[PDB]
């Protein structure tokens, strides 16, 4: 595979074999008082600063030069220009990849098939702006003349995770917006428990689906419409309570949504890159279109940083390369995302899709199988909660787990004169310091001596109190979690993922790996119906089905 | 360490090295049409059936024999009996480990320091029973005479995750219960956005903390008490609105809680095993004490299954050993938990603590350092959502990821004449079948040719459409997600974790690894007050602190 044959990759591997032992953080920081300045970036966006501190990673200045040489060798910069220029870099599907066009506030032309996409992008944005104004002001009335109080997004995956994570994160900005609800699972619990809390007369349903064929979303949408028409008893009332966010005009009409009620996007918007498009309508409705424009603007700023910054000081490139270093030299399977912010409690789940569906790949551009690791398993929970759930394993288990810690300097809720946020910041700082420094047998012994432990009791406990440390982290600190700054942060990680993919020579923008499960579920669905035993699959699938059939009528 | 020198483990690794490439699920099923019957367990709890189908795993009958022999050689049964009989198996802390006593419906004596703990367990249960009846009936009034409409648990980690996951899982059983809120993060967002939705006259605060010294929880409690007293202006009225769940009567009283309002538990209740104790009061308030008892009864049933069942047919032992196989032979870092149930959306989060804080360890019982892997990283999201987020990587990435798929046969919401649950089940079944059966180049070519792809479109797309499969899963299917069945499922995984700890020779029940972060946060705290630079740490901690100071 390309990466394995790359001479810069082999130098990195070779260096790792010879010098891995020189990578002790305790020693590196002691021998370089300037380490933080040398291994950090400060970004002034004009709407907040972002500090990307990667100095607690197991790198030296030689390692980062070799990693930048790898990005050059693998053609990161030329691949970047192909994306921004509208070339069909999604080569398995023959598509452009232009989530950057969605937030292209400069309106500089971006050509696909020689045609500028920005007129159509801005036509849909204008349509969302006007609709949001009418809904939020109460000028858009329901079928009994009431204003809309609840907006329900029905969609899954790329049509759900982004809008949910952003509306969660920007909750302080939703004064005067309708309540927003997200129904995604086919599990009837999800729609049922939501509809039970709603009035059809004041509820606006948004059917989010790129294809408008996804079984979960269409089934959920048909259930919501049946429920709604149970109350309204008039087909023409659907036009006041159902809109669609899709590329598929034909299926939207067949579902019965008026064409004036369809907000379009395009095939070069990948679902996991789609919150910047019409899929973001639930965001604009909740926090207002002006805050949505700020979100796009912050992404635009990061796009420009990614495009114009030399690789060696380019935030998403450096994050990408650090991950390559941990994935392909150290062998780390996972990457933890640990925001110290309750509003970001859906941020890790969002990049599970964004990262893992993009780079969970094993075939290269040339059709050949990779002979190296690709994308990691992404996981995490907000701090401080994670400290009391799983940091035990991060500190004193047997796995190496690169961790991104994120926090805003300014809280949306400066209660008790800042007391809570002070404690939060201090834990944020303490945990990376603890991961890096650890605690030696000599340091733990001195503590147990001072606690007054008997020699027997002390030798028994001592090895359990030792922290081997040397566990690497990234610390990403930003002024405040505004719409603009959220946009910049999400875009930072989008381009991190793009860079890793180029390095691995995979297609970050397709998802052929979801097809087989879909096919097999279509075959199983009609077999579940009766009480007849199923014997047509492997023995486990049959046995599970037959157990299901048996237990259907247990009371 | 103990494990790597154990004869049965070495036999296990040697077989792996010689026969790894013989393990192909597609061929194992093709050659043994009885594979499901020999590699699954069906449990009748008398309150629902559990099918534990472990046949889509990379195991033969010989591998399962060697694994059970490892369990015997590592002494699982004798360790289990020490736990149930009240011995101090949490050896670093010198404590028993008796979450099983908390749900011991049988009331068979369990001695700790020679004294039966069951009377104290049942005294507290009776007290929660009576408090819940009063609150739920409206007998218990607020400081202005109103009934409690909102209950707010304040607590973190083990004092949060269990009750949150259970009340989320048992939502359908909460009719007539007050609404329940969980406040855990120190991040002031968490208490602030909760308090903004509450009426102090009708809100009941539960301060859940085993130590009653955790900084996050005591600060949140102090903030809620300040907020409450700003409205009531009557300090006697705290006794109507604040209770405590703790082992520390001194700190509870010094905080201002009436002694009558403390619900006790004991040092042998681990935080991440605590939802079965007083820590579960918010569960019993939300769904009723009878449903809480049913939850306890399910766990009790699983405790007896674990205790009385021969190892080769013992559900938590088999799950543990299959994990050992993937962890210590295949080298899998992670274990995914994928419940096909929206009510179980915090189940995986609960076992991140349950599993990872228990067995994320590296020092054995003799004080020696492990030379093998221990606990995995636990992660996951509910199906079907996960299919559209990260299953692309499970199917077509470069990682081997053991997965548990869980689902209830009967849904709490049989809308559309069961159409949604029918689809949910079909996806549950399809995904494990797909992970096991890939799709060959040959099969993918035929589909593309049949679809009508031209030779150039076909050959460009074909390699990307191949699924190598051979990806192992457990399927855990149960009649219905009732309180009883939830209790059984949680206890099953608790005992899974126990068994793995014993085999690894580690302490599943301490958590010394949380102490260095707490120390260092206490030293950084006062340094944030100034506008002065800070120079007292490493450059990075210094540099971050000073950027925080610049950007206030």
């Amino acid at each position: 595979a390309a990466l394995t044959r790359d001479p810069q990759f082999q130098k990195l591997q070779q260096w790792y074999r010879e010098h891995r032992s020189e990578l002790n953080l305790r020693r590196l920081f002691d021998a370089n008082k300037d380490r933080f300045n040398h291994f950090s970036l400060t970004l002034n966006t004009n709407h907040g600063h972002i500090l990307v501190d990667y100095s607690k990673n197991l790198v030296t200045e030689d390692v980062m030069r070799m990693l930048v040489d790898l990005a050059k060798s693998r053609g990161v910069e030329a691949a970047r220009e192909r994306m921004f220029n509208g070339e069909k870099i999604n080569y398995t599907e023959g598509r452009a990849v232009l989530h950057v066009a969605l937030r292209n506030r400069s309106n500089t032309p971006i050509l696909v098939d020689g045609k500028d996409v920005m007129p159509e992008v801005n036509k849909v944005l204008d349509k969302m702006k006007s609709f949001c104004q009418r809904v939020r002001s109460g000028d858009w009335k329901g079928y009994t003349g009431k204003t809309i109080t609840d907006v329900i997004n029905i969609g899954i995956g790329g049509s759900d995770l982004g809008p949910l994570m952003v509306t969660e994160a920007l909750k302080p900005y939703s004064s005067g917006g309708p309540r927003v609800w997200y129904v995604s699972n086919i599990d009837g619990t999800h729609i049922a428990k939501t509809l039970a809390q709603l009035n059809p007369e004041s509820s606006l349903f948004i059917i989010a689906s790129k294809t408008f064929t996804t079984q979960e979303t269409i089934t959920n949408a048909e259930t919501a419409k049946e429920w709604f028409l149970q109350a309204a008893k008039d087909p023409s009332a659907v036009a006041k309570h159902f809109v669609a966010l899709s590329t598929n005009t034909t299926k939207v009409k067949e579902f019965g949504i008026d064409p004036q009620n369809m907000f379009e996007f395009w095939d070069w918007v990948g679902g996991r890159y789609s919150l910047w498009s019409a899929i973001g309508l639930s965001i604009a409705l909740h926090v207002g279109f002006d805050n949505f424009e700020q979100l796009l603007s912050g992404a635009h700023w990061m796009d420009q940083h990614f495009r114009t910054t030399p690789l060696e000081k380019n935030a998403p490139v450096l994050l990408a390369l650090l991950g390559i270093w941990y994935i392909n030299c150290f062998g780390c399977e996972t990457h933890a995302m640990l925001p110290y912010d309750q509003y970001l409690h859906r941020f890790a789940a969002y990049f599970q899709q964004g990262d893992m569906e993009s780079n969970g790949k094993y075939i290269t551009k040339s059709g050949t199988r990779v002979d190296h690791q690709t994308g990691p398993i992404v996981w995490g929970e907000p701090g401080t909660n994670g400290q009391h759930a799983f940091y035990q394993l991060i500190h004193q288990g047997t796995k190496m787990i690169p961790c991104d810690f994120l926090i805003p300097v300014q809280t949306q809720h400066p209660i008790r004169k800042g007391l809570h946020h002070k404690i939060l910041l201090a834990n944020f700082l303490a945990q990376t310091e603890a991961l890096m420094r650890g605690k030696s047998t000599e340091e733990a012994r001195k503590e147990l001596q001072a606690a007054g432990k008997s020699p027997e009791d002390l030798e028994r406990l001592l090895p359990h109190k030792v922290f081997e440390g040397n566990r690497p982290t990234n610390s990403i600190v930003f002024t405040k979690l505004t719409p603009f700054m959220l946009g910049a942060l999400v875009a930072m990680y989008e381009h991190k993922i793009f860079v890793q993919g180029i390095i691995w020579d995979i297609n970050s923008f397709d998802q052929w790996g979801v097809e087989l499960g879909k096919q097999l579920a279509k075959k199983i669905e009609p077999e579940l119906d009766g009480s007849a035993q199923v014997t047509s699959h492997d023995a486990s699938t049959n046995g599970l089905i037959n157990f299901i059939k048996q237990q259907r009528e247990a009371r």
